[PDB]
This record gives C-alpha cells, sequence and structure tokens, in this order.
C-alpha cells in the first residue's frame, strides 16, 4: 500500500509500485496498471493546505484534461476520496515516462540530430499549447520528459496561464514565473508572464543548453540573472530601454558596456542554422522575438517542419483563480476531478 514512508493507496488497480521523487506537497512513482497491463506514473498531490499549491493543482488539471497532442503529458485517471471532508490527497495517473531532459544532459552529449529533433518536438507541442492561446512559463529540461529520441513530451502546466498580452504588470512579488535560468527579461525589468514570447525564449535557453550540456544563463539572483544575459547579447540598445517600464532602466545603465559575443565563439561545434534560430529566440526585445510557427519554418528544421501534421488546438482554453480562498480551490478541484469517480452523471 504504502511506499517508504507515505501511503498510496491506488489499489487494487494500480500495483507493484516503486518510487521515483518527491517535493514541497506532492511524492511521484511508478505502478502496474492492471487495467492496461503496464507500468504508469502516479503523482501523489496534497495541495489543500495552501493557496498557490491548490492553483497550481488546479491550473494543471483543467488544461492537461482539454489538450491532446503527442507533445504534452496527458491525463489518464485521477484517484480522490468520495467526499470533500475526505479528500486530502490527488493521485494524477500520467503515461510513464524513462526520464527527462535535465536527466540527460548530465550523462550524455546530444549530436546535432537528436538536438534537432528534440526542438522540433518541443515546438511541435508549443504551437498546440499557444493555438489554444495558453502560455507554459515554466519551460525547461526537467519540464521535458524523455522515453526515445523520436518520443518527447512537456509537462508540469502548474504555472500555466491564458495569454493575456494587454494585462495589468501585477507586481514583481506577486506572482511566480518562470525557473530564473529559463526566465525571459521582460518578466524581470517591467513584469510581463503573460505574452507567448517568455515561452520562445525558455525554448531558446533549452537549445542552448543542448549545445553546450551547461545553462547559458546560471544566475544566483534575479539582477545576476540579468548580467549573464547582458554578457552574451550585450549591452541593450536605446529602443530595447524604451520596453523597460519600471528604477529598472537605471541598474542596467549602471553597468559597463558589454559587447555582443557571437554565438559561434561560444558555442565552436554548433551548426550555423542552430545558432541561427538560437539568435532569434533569444533576442532580448519580446516584440522582436520569433514566434512558434517561425521557430518550425526556420532552415534548421526543414527536414521536419509539415504544418498538415502539427495539430493545434480545436478553440482557445478559458478558465480567474488567483484571487480564490483554498477552500473554493478545493471545491473546483473536487469538480474537476469528478468525472473519474463512480456514478458519475452529465
Ligand atoms: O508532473 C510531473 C510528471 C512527471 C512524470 C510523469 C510521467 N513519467 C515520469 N517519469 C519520470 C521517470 C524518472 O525521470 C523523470 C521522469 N514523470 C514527472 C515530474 N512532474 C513534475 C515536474 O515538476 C513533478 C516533479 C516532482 C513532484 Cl513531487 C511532482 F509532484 C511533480
Amino acid at each position: 500500500e504504502m511506499v517508504r514512508g507515505q501511503v498510496f493507496d491506488v489499489g487494487p488497480r494500480y500495483t507493484n509500485l516503486s518510487y521515483i521523487g518527491e517535493g514541497a506537497y506532492g511524492m511521484v512513482c511508478s505502478a502496474y496498471d492492471n487495467v492496461n497491463k503496464v507500468r504508469v506514473a502516479i503523482k501523489k498531490i496534497s495541495p489543500f493546505e495552501h493557496q498557490t499549491y491548490c492553483q497550481r493543482t488546479l491550473r494543471e488539471i483543467k488544461i492537461l484534461l482539454r489538450f491532446r497532442h503527442e507533445n504534452i503529458i496527458g491525463i489518464n485517471d485521477i484517484i480522490r476520496a468520495p467526499t470533500i471532508e475526505q479528500m486530502k490527497d490527488v493521485y494524477i495517473v500520467q503515461d510513464l515516462m524513462e526520464t527527462d531532459l535535465y536527466k540527460l544532459l548530465k550523462t550524455q552529449h546530444l549530436s546535432n540530430d537528436h538536438i534537432c529533433y528534440f526542438l522540433y518536438q518541443i515546438l511541435r507541442g508549443l504551437k498546440y499549447i499557444h493555438s489554444a492561446n495558453v502560455l507554459h512559463r515554466d519551460l525547461k529540461p526537467s519540464n521535458l520528459l524523455l522515453n526515445t529520441t523520436c518520443d518527447l513530451k512537456i509537462c508540469d502546466f502548474g504555472l500555466a496561464r491564458v495569454a493575456d498580452p494587454d494585462h495589468d504588470h501585477t507586481g514583481f512579488l506577486t506572482e511566480y514565473v518562470a525557473t530564473r535560468w529559463y526566465r525571459a527579461p521582460e518578466i524581470m525589468l517591467n513584469s510581463k508572464g503573460y505574452t507567448k514570447s517568455i515561452d520562445i525564449w525558455s525554448v531558446g535557453c533549452i537549445l542552448a543548453e543542448m549545445l553546450s550540456n551547461r545553462p547559458i544563463f546560471p544566475g544566483k539572483h534575479y539582477l545576476d540573472q540579468l548580467n549573464h544575459i547582458l554578457g552574451i547579447l550585450g549591452s541593450p540598445s536605446q529602443e530595447d530601454l524604451n520596453c523597460i517600464i519600471n528604477k529598472a532602466r537605471n541598474y542596467l545603465l549602471s553597468l559597463p558596456h558589454k559587447n555582443k559575443v557571437p554565438w559561434n565563439r561560444l558555442f565552436p561545434n554548433a551548426d550555423s542554422k542552430a545558432l541561427d534560430l538560437l539568435d532569434k529566440m533569444l533576442t532580448f526585445n519580446p516584440h522582436k522575438r520569433i514566434e512558434v510557427e517561425q521557430a518550425l519554418a526556420h532552415p534548421y528544421l526543414e527536414q521536419y517542419y509539415d504544418p498538415s501534421d502539427e495539430p493545434i488546438a480545436e478553440a482557445p482554453f478559458k478558465f480567474e483563480l488567483d484571487d480564490l480562498p483554498k477552500e473554493k480551490l478545493k471545491e473546483l478541484i473536487f469538480e474537476e476531478t469528478a468525472r473519474f469517480q463512480p456514478g458519475y452523471r452529465s
């Protein structure tokens, strides 16, 4: 029943459990599915003591239950108690993946070819996300699940949002956007975490990481993060500085003049086509940044690009939840996971 410490209680359908990983409010195991006669992954999530944790759980369930794409992880089943009072944990059943891009980059240097097809799969998945008017907001190697060189799946839609390009600059300390190393400069400079451009920047960082087996911008904190970006891209132009909305223009104007390090000096063994696409993805100005359809049509991905085999969402996605108390989110999580319960009507 239990996996060395915490109880699982996923049976009688899910047996022969083995521990995978853990976090602040969750634990992941592999389990044998006695129905589909295959091994699956089960995410035990206990978020109900904290509002933000509830937001992330609900966010990922609503989005993954609506999405159906080869490069996006799905939700196969959800195990949860029959009453709200009894519900303390939520078990999310997903397809079992061998590993993730983070683990792979620790043991292997990827060939140009593999990188290429990994990049294509990420962008193929992203095209579906963006066509649904959705932003992942946390794209990074550990959120890129793998089985083979031909089987990649984007996971963890906890930070996902519907794209609202014309919305309030919220506040710097109000929301957690990307993982720092993959965080777009617009998020750090003028709190803009509701445009498609932020995801293309993350992908750019992932591409640079596949090319050298190390993160391109490993900042200690967000100012160090901007210093790292500036160290390669160079000191921003007057036009690029006009996009900075905040005090924010100050510390950048305080820094010495940094020249643009050429991509080929940073990555001498990389294909010039990959470095040309990397350049378009890692543009400091979000308005000048390459869009997902343009990245796919780039010459670097010409051997895989096929718009007739790249599915898009049937309709844009719609849900706000961030201002709701943890008790209402628990109620919404109960409603969303009701499909997987016995006796479910309508
Ligand atoms: O949502 C998911 C789904 C999976 C998942 C799904 C299917 N298969 C495999 N296989 C793994 C085999 C070993 O290598 C990594 C992939 N993983 C893995 C992680 N996550 C997120 C990432 O933020 C996560 C991480 C820790 C905790 Cl605690 C958690 F709740 C959620």
